[PDB]
């Protein structure tokens, strides 16, 4: 009945702000290639999406999900609105700040948007739901890329540092000056394009849930709620499985490009970025036929299918060299596709008033995106050779598809 409109609004509004968002990931690398200061802009990433959840979740359940999916699109609005003039007037704290405030808003529509879906209807098909949003927000992406990326670096100043360092200082001034009137076009379109989403938002009614319900006193407290999750094996374990994720996923394709050039001669960097850009295909791709297959099975099947799968492109990637493991590597975020989303239902499903303050940890565990990176380039160092480091990845894998076969409950 009504559990399906703004269900479908919000597979709309999860491509669409895939694309905004996919969009300020192109230009963010020129606005800052203009120039302890990039140190600053990782822990952004830190700062958003470890911080925030918790106080982004203590919104929620105070308020509403859709506050927070309000608020969370008003932060990054906010935050990139604030490039404009730091842009025109080139003050790195004003971007700094901007970036930060981006940072949050993301971290806050994270744990806000996830649950939101899953719980947006009958608690069986959560599971396919925030998939289904997922593909949507992947093929989203994938526009954003394809499109937007090639039709938005023709405004752009190619320039070697050969050029670039030979300048002289009013010269070099006055480029760098170009480059910013580039990115004030297409994110007034990015920043209008959020205002659009959190309008619909605002707009749209959506039913009642009981994950939402303020209904409660003392009980409602945050430790309160966090002891009650203690207790909690198949949420404790998501948490545990989704730090393992992010972690192997971002081992994979950081170090995809380096693994292409070190194992197959004679790949350029160039060349290698599109195995790259093939992976993404998979991905994509990978999310669709898996969504497909969550109408018809077990979520945590087709999660530990997708986990053993993975896992095995690893050990052939670690194991094999040449195209075979490269190609095994690029094929494996075929199979990373489905887990994100999965790992995160049949994580929550079924938490109730826990339910919010349950997502705020499950997203903190993007930090191991970051804490991969030391581990892979240490392994990789130890070893003498990247394929080997890819067993960091398999050993991801190995305990995803362990909770996958101890994801249940009761
Ligand atoms: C109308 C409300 C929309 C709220 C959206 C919050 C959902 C979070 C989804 O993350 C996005 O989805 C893709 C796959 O995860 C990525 O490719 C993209 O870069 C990322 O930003």
């Amino acid at each position: 009945r009504s559990y399906i409109i703004p269900f479908a609004l919000l597979c709309s509004l999860f491509f669409l702000w895939a694309v905004a968002n996919n969009l300020n990931d192109i230009l963010l690398p020129q606005f800052q290639q203009a120039f302890f200061q990039a140190g600053l802009i990782q822990s952004a990433f830190y700062f958003g999406y470890f911080i925030i959840p918790i106080p982004a979740g203590i919104l929620m359940k105070k308020l509403s999900y859709k506050a927070g999916i309000i608020t969370g699109l008003f932060l990054y609005a906010l935050g990139a609105a604030l490039f404009w003039p730091a842009a025109e007037i080139m003050n790195y704290t004003l971007f700094l700040v901007g970036l930060f405030i981006i940072a949050a808003g993301l971290g806050c529509l994270e744990t806000a948007a996830n649950p939101f879906v899953t719980v947006l209807g009958p608690e069986s098909s959560g599971h396919f739901r925030l998939n289904l949003a997922q593909t949507f927000a992947s093929f989203g992406a994938i526009i954003a890329v394809v499109f937007g990326q090639s039709l938005i670096l023709s405004n752009v100043p190619h320039q070697s540092q050969d050029v670039l360092d030979k300048m002289s200082p009013e010269q070099l001034s006055a480029y760098k000056h170009s480059l910013v009137l580039s990115v004030q076009t297409p994110y007034m379109i990015i920043v209008a394009i959020v205002l659009l989403v959190a309008l619909l938002i605002m707009l749209t009614k959506f039913p009642a849930l009981q994950s939402d319900n303020h209904s409660d006193a003392k009980q409602g407290s945050f430790s309160a709620s966090l002891s009650r999750l203690a207790r909690i094996r198949h949420w404790r374990w998501a948490v545990l499985a989704q730090f393992c994720y992010v972690g192997a996923q971002t081992a994979c394709w950081s170090y995809l490009i380096r693994y292409a050039v070190e194992e197959i001669p004679g790949m350029t960097a160039g060349f290698a970025a599109n195995y790259l850009t093939g992976t993404m295909v998979c991905f994509f791709i990978g999310r669709f036929t898996g969504t497909w297959l969550i109408s018809r099975f077990a979520p945590h099947k087709v999660l530990a299918a997708y986990a053993l799968i993975a896992m095995a492109l690893c050990l052939i990637s670690a194991f094999a060299g040449g195209h075979v493991g490269l190609i095994a590597l690029t094929l494996c975020s075929a199979f990373m596709s489905i887990q994100y989303p999965t790992i995160f239902s049949l994580g929550i499903k079924n938490l109730g008033q826990d339910t919010k303050y349950g997502s705020s940890f499950i997203v903190m565990t993007i930090i191991g995106g970051g804490i991969v990176t030391p581990v892979m380039g240490f392994v990789s160092d130890a070893a003498g050779n990247i394929p080997t480091a890819e067993l960091i990845p398999a050993l991801c894998f190995a305990v995803i598809f362990i909770f996958a076969r101890f994801r249940s409950q009761t």
